[PDB]
């Protein structure tokens, strides 16, 4: 069995000359020679077997990229593990070797705004696809945006998604949630669980406005440093959207802040280009009703080079108390149509 930088990485004679790439939330990544296909792939080893929430993750992202087939998002390959659940101690995802991620492209290079252009259409794109067969991604940031050498993007780690459920959206006032801090939309931290299409959007304005300027538009530093990082640049909610508040915890929390106003797009972002700033405005909206849905933003003017409603395909279909030997379980029937003996 091939060993990288420590341990096990057996991915048995089909895939050879290893390179490590970095770290997963389950185990290594690595880079490898595909001898059927005849080119470079990405290879995750996946370790979750001994607790249920990973075993969860793991599952419904296996589960949902498997049924998912879009350019803009990384499909599954292959997946390589044990012929019995007996000896399947781990699973190694197989996805297209891409050349970077969004995350490691902002720390060092400037986008031109033709760049910021195309990658916001193919993250709407990909989200369209998403969001059509009724599921949120609820985790978008940099990190999960994959580019190769020629700027194709595809959105990764469906880890922490769900089917959407606007009818349960509603909670109670500082309500934990998992997602990246950075990327949350105010409503998590006043009365929402992350059951809506809105909750994405806001994840990708983020993304938006992190292009523009090369840093984090909301860089929060807990919990709820992070919607008063939101607040000094929307400024106040009008009357309008506190009354959508129905939660009395979460509007008094509102309603005892110092008035603060809007800090303009153009000021924070002064060599933007207008149409970008006006799409960011409606994705980065307070009232999560009035935030702008995917469909909209892909026909919004700043898009108009790529907009074409006839190549922005929708899925064919609309899309935690199970124990971890069950789940094991349903992991290795789940993967079961990868095996050689078909
Ligand atoms: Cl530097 C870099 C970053 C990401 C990838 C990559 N390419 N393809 C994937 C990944 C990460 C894990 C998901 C699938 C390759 C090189």
């Amino acid at each position: 069995p091939e060993m990288v930088r420590g341990q096990v990485f057996d991915v048995g004679p089909r895939y050879t000359n290893l390179s490590y790439i970095g770290e997963g939330a389950y185990g290594m990544v690595c880079s490898a020679y595909d001898n059927v296909n005849k080119v470079r792939v990405a290879i995750k080893k996946i370790s979750p077997f001994e607790h249920q929430t990973y075993c969860q993750r793991t599952l419904r992202e296996i589960k949902i990229l498997l049924r998912f087939r879009h350019e803009n998002i990384i499909g599954i390959n292959d997946i390589i593990r044990a012929p019995t659940i007996e000896q399947m101690k781990d699973v190694y995802i197989v996805q297209d070797l891409m050349e970077t991620d969004l995350y490691k492209l902002l720390k060092t290079q400037h986008l031109s705004n033709d760049h910021i252009c195309y990658f916001l259409y193919q993250i709407l794109r990909g989200l369209k696809y998403i969001h059509s067969a009724n599921v949120l991604h609820r985790d978008l940031k940099p990190s999960n945006l994959l580019l190769n050498t020629t700027c194709d993007l595809k959105i990764c780690d469906f880890g922490l998604a769900r089917v959407a459920d606007p009818d349960h959206d509603h909670t109670g006032f500082l309500t934990e949630y998992v997602a990246t801090r950075w990327y949350r939309a105010p409503e998590i931290m006043l009365n929402s669980k992350g059951y809506t299409k809105s909750i994405d959007i806001w994840s990708v304005g983020c993304i938006l406005a992190e292009m523009l300027s090369n840093r984090p538009i909301f860089p929060g530093k807990h919990y709820l440093d992070q919607l008063n990082h939101i607040l000094g640049i929307l400024g106040s909610p009008s009357q309008e959207d506190l009354n959508c508040i129905i939660n009395l915890k979460a509007r008094n929390y509102l309603l005892s802040l110092p008035h603060k106003n809007k800090v303009p797009w153009n000021r924070l972002f002064p060599n933007a280009d207008s149409k970008a700033l006006d799409l960011l405005d409606k994705m980065l909206t307070f009232n999560p009703h009035k935030r702008i849905e995917v469909e909209q933003a892909l026909a919004h003017p700043y898009l108009e080079q790529y907009y074409d409603p006839s190549d922005e395909p929708i899925a064919e279909a609309p899309f935690d108390d199970l124990p971890k030997e069950k789940l094991k379980e349903l992991i290795f029937e789940e993967t079961a149509r990868f095996q050689p003996g078909y």
